[PDB]
């Protein structure tokens, strides 16, 4: 015996078309996705000076809270639309080296069953509702298969720090319909993210699944709307001198020198109250010059901090988020600052 | 939807390949026991040295089979000291443009003919196992393994994907032992982490033998280990080995590890592989109980070329030639004969 | 060029699992399907002397109407449950040589568009509701692929006169979880139906599709609960003499000699009123002896007759049916007659 | 949903390689494509009366041994070339006789003739044989029994049959509507011709039927319709090959506004299931061609290397299904038909 020795089971997976038939994209959702992708493209290439704000929970573990959060964020989206382009974080799984909760797609029931068919349906339904209420959505694509279930509803995608250097993730990015952000590496390596944009911009052949759930060869056209995200290393890398050094390197590689700064993760050193400090520093850069900044990322929820079990409503069970109060503060700060950049 | 997709193309499922090239009794037996033998090495139940040795990449099956036929003689000759398993990597991952590997580009001309490539890959691997040479490879994605993992005795996850969750989940379901390299700037924690993760059950999305998407529930891979392949500085010496083994034991994982003689440890100079090997040989005489394997980039002919003009010469990373391989292998054999006595 | 020369398009087909996931079979529907299949088997093999009545529209073109019909039929199902085993006709298409409306699965919108995905979803939705309210369902399986979408909701199946002689339909029958009736051929050939019962009782290997929509080899175990249906020919064949001759031939092939009589189609000469005459003759055979009769088939709707376009609620757009009044009478007539046959045990 | 209702009477569902796996190993060649393409057009011409050659669908009742088949084709090929101005000879390459009785289920189903079922091997063997035949210059004809097997080798078929037992089946008519080759519908097993006339009707229109893609996934196939369909007279209770039956069939066909050019099966019910009588039928057809017989566009003959039949595949090139005429009788029968038709063609 040499085949599937360490496989316990192979289970039935509904193909993407099953979900697309139940939850077809609406006219409005298409329009919103389409133009949000264009609008972000314009930010990536320096054609517009608004600040892309990718903001929301670290992960989504409860769609009801996600929709209530979206309702609130939507008012600030409209209010700040001339200064900020606000797009909600709708991430289904925090990649984790240890055991623990495996994300909404994997474990929608939050009990260690794996009900991926239900997860993908829930994921798509939440995304469709969000787009339907005027809130565009962003997410991190972890594998090569899940995107076929809801990428059509995504206006901006991330490739995480742990996969920016992975070739098949760069290939995936090269065929994604949405702009894509590549994070610097977990120890602060920027070059891998710069290379990724290089790779992602060219055509690739990668193996994936058709909408019908059958393996196929996908020939991509390249993604011209990729960029770097500074999310910290051994040290934080959000300040002006890091930004400026990043911008030089980007120009040096012939790619866009407009980048995004993540206020969270290793830039806050995992202390959610520091996100505001980073946003303050970014505010200060925009007021002085900050021409290379095109966006920021913030981990924000209804209620602040985090919990191991999903006991409190609207409170993260992955990374600790700022609460809604602080969120209003932060967005007002960034709006006020960028208005003054856009006048200059 | 699919705005940046040029084309979606027909892909034969693994069963089409498995139907034309079914694994043989002899190939199954060889894979089965080479896996056991390597498992014994990983867990410190046998003190032979695993040697993953062969071309950086396979671009010409004829040369590969030739190389194997010479490598087989040495495998048999050193069977008490070394467990020799040929490197049969089909692609070297590259940030920039260039040849994309045998699976992607079997014709070496920039056409993609993945169906032909997967067939060639499986046929080469089956022939190699049939003649008595087991095979090792790097699994880059979650689909290609279904086409030939049954013919593979040891697997690598590359430096670039050791931190990737889905690659760890893949390793958790791989029938073969798996080596995780430290990161391209020398980070070892990510490989230790990767071993921990890979030893547990996971649910990942992939494709059945029949080419249909499915949820695969894995049992966990107990036969994982790390590979020291250098970082900003090389990490092959006795001090690095010792500090690595302390870290591995601290994490509750096997402290038996493999050392790559090429790539960052040689400073990307193929000549230096022998210096690393010498250093490893010297550790084996003094103590070196934490070393279970070495990795060597080797071919019929030394160095490298941009186009496949010269027979048996790598077109990816530069390799030592057949000579320097007879030397490196003797050198490792001699040194480990001593280990296994004392 | 040699491939797909005369093919206009190949279109996306959701696999059975997609429908099974949205409309899983309920506990109650399962129990009812299970039990009804058993109860029918007992009739096929002469363990119970109730009369199976397959009754309802010639074809379903309107689920609302079908449900309302079921609600009324249900009361009579219960009322006569000791004499009659009443199962509703839920046929989606009447196969036709000519052009016209192609059934609910093919043309659920009744406008000449094709929307088979919607059709299959509607068909299963209706079948699940019917079973849930207590009404078991029967249908004609026309191809090898549609049964995966809803066979689990079907308590009795028919293979039509046009396909009884088809080997692939016999093979299909040999793997269907429900009893199956085979009709004599459109000119009155009975041998093909007897042959079909023989064939369907054995194991076969045919090619079909898994629940997941992938082609596969199905090894079937054989269907022991098949029987013939007398549906007329060049002449009608519902009378005692035809029944008696049909039973002789059945015993002679070593298959069950309990058969079903279709009161409609070529036994009524397509003139729906005459169904009552056939039932009357069936009642009269039951009173005398009628040991070989285990079921009847009747084409019945809320409103009698037929129409070309679906303008009048609850009226067939395929073969003309008797309306509700006559349905009550036909059922009372059959119940009364069969009560007397069961008493003579 | 605790009570069981699903796959109660299924023993097993097994793996089936999709058409593309066979098409990859055995792609159609330029020569085979050319031959299929033109043989179909040539047959279309006969169906629509633009050419007065006679289509001759001739060969074993069923193929149980590809080596014998190839040897048979080599022999038939010399007569195909020799009579090419009078006859259009196409080989019968039928894999499986439909049977009510248990017994051998054909080469696709049971390629090892031992009651195993190795349909993957069977389909590979069927395709290989059909490709070998087209590559040597012998076009091939077959009967399509199910909706799935055609995807494996219809690209190598120049003419298709719908059998007597399925001519009335709606799905088979829909299948015919999307088949790339001309198609003949047989009359029913008791002699009903109207079903075959209806079938031509139906097959000529567009349909939607459910089948499998080349990749093995179920799909909806929207067909264009098949304009190259015709009827086959194969007898009933009584034989139906003579001039009066022919003439009565032609009036019915015209009356239905379909082609009044038909094919006559010399075997099966027209021969009373007696292989020797095939020559009788051909003799009668020859007599019709000399008189007038304008409505006849083809004939069907069950022919093999060796005459008769056997239950076990003991003797080489001898049928295990319906009894066939041997090779001697075949040369006779074809010379007979050639000579007769040469005279018809000269009168116009
Ligand atoms: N559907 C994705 C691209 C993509 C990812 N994986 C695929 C597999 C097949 C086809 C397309 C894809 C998009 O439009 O962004
Ligand atoms: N077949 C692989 C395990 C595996 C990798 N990818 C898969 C996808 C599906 C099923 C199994 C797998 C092995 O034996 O090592
Ligand atoms: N599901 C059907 C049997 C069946 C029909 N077609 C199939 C194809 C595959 C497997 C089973 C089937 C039943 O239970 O009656
Ligand atoms: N391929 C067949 C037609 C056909 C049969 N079944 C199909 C399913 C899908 C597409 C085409 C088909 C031909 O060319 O004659
Ligand atoms: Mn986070
Ligand atoms: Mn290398
Ligand atoms: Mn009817
Ligand atoms: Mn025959």
């Amino acid at each position: 015996p040499t085949d599937d020795i360490k496989i316990k089971e192979v289970k039935e997976l509904l193909p993407p078309i099953a979900h697309l038939y139940e939850l077809p994209i609406s006219k409005e959702a298409s329009g919103l996705v389409h133009r949000t992708r264009q609008e972000i493209s314009d930010l990536v290439h320096g054609r517009d000076k608004r600040l892309l704000v990718i903001i929301g929970p670290c992960s989504i573990h409860d769609p009801k809270a996600a929709l209530e959060y979206a309702e609130r964020l939507l008012k600030l989206r409209k209010q700040y639309e001339n200064e900020l382009l606000i797009v909600m974080r709708v991430y289904f799984e925090k990649p984790r080296t240890t055991v623990g909760w495996k994300g909404l797609i994997n474990d929608p029931h939050l009990d260690g069953t794996f009900d991926i068919n239900f997860g993908l349906r829930q994921a798509r339904s939440l995304l469709l509702s969000l787009n339907n209420m005027g809130m565009p959505a962003s997410t991190e694509f972890l594998d090569m298969i899940t995107p076929q279930y809801y990428a059509d509803l995504i206006s901006w995608g991330a490739i995480g720090a742990r996969t920016t250097e992975s070739q098949v993730h760069r290939e995936l990015a090269s065929g994604l319909s949405c702009p894509v952000g590549f994070k610097n590496g977990t120890d602060g390596n920027l070059k891998i993210a710069i290379d990724a944009i290089g790779a992602a911009s060219h055509s690739h052949h990668f193996l994936s699944v058709t909408k019908a759930g059958h393996s196929a060869i996908v020939h991509t056209g390249g993604n011209p709307d990729c960029h770097v995200i500074l999310r910290g290393g051994k040290e934080p890398n959000y300040d002006a001198e890091h930004v400026s050094e990043a911008a030089e390197q980007l120009r040096a590689a012939g790619v866009t020198d407009k980048l995004m700064i993540d206020c969270s993760h290793a830039n806050s050193r995992k202390d959610y109250t520091r996100q505001m400090e980073v946003a303050q520093d970014i505010a200060a850069q925009l007021e002085q010059d900050g021409g290379n900044i095109m966006g920021v990322m913030v981990e924000s929820h209804l209620v602040e901090g985090r919990q191991d079990k999903p006991e409190v409503y609207g409170k993260s069970i992955t990374d600790a988020c700022i609460g809604w109060g602080a969120t209003e503060e932060l967005l007002a700060l960034l709006a006020g600052a960028n208005k003054k950049r856009m006048a200059r």
